[PDB]
DNA sequence: TGCATCCGTGAGTCGAGGGTAATAAGTTCTCCGAACAAAAAAATTCCAGTCCCGAAGGACTGGAAGGCTCAATCGATCAAATC
């Protein structure tokens, strides 16, 4: 098996448990390799990090399930990668040069 | 015209048990023919013997393709704090 199949089922592996407390060390497991050498590979094809790739997404699912639901924010850091609030917002303001809480009240 | 003659008829099945018996020659003499014999094929059963893509199979050569340790240094995790 080539290794450009391999990242067409890494990116098929991950958008399905989100809501799960999971972490990369699991998807090594799964994936049979070793904790490092997912973050070579994703460079060659992505250009970007894979590292943070599973912790850019609890952003952008948390950018619709606190934009549709009347859930509170601090349920979002103990279970979608973080342990407080203050460094969950943080990241927000890097990647889409916002804060979370007026990022829903712009219709 | 009888009178005298004769042909052609008569319920249906189960059965229950099988078939007799009369007297009747001899001689030689001789071709028509049998099955056993006893060969003479011809037909099969047997037995090794050369060919040929495969035949269980090993190896080879060849490009490809592979797993996970570290370490300067990035970025962000953690945790007191703090508007």
């Amino acid at each position: 098996m080539s290794h450009q199949k391999i990242i067409q089922d890494l990116i098929a592996w991950i958008d399905e448990h989100i809501d799960q407390p999971l972490n990369i060390d699991v998807v090594a497991k799964k994936s049979g390799y070793s904790k490092w050498y997912l973050q070579r590979m994703f460079r060659t094809v992505t250009h970007q990090t894979l590292g943070d790739y599973i912790r850019q997404r609890r952003l952008l699912l948390a950018a619709v399930e606190l934009r549709t639901t009347e859930r509170p924010i601090f349920d979002i850091a103990m279970d979608l990668g973080y342990v407080s609030q203050q460094t969950f917002s943080r990241v927000f303001r890097r990647q889409f040069d916002r804060t979370p809480s007026d990022y829903r009240h712009r219709l």
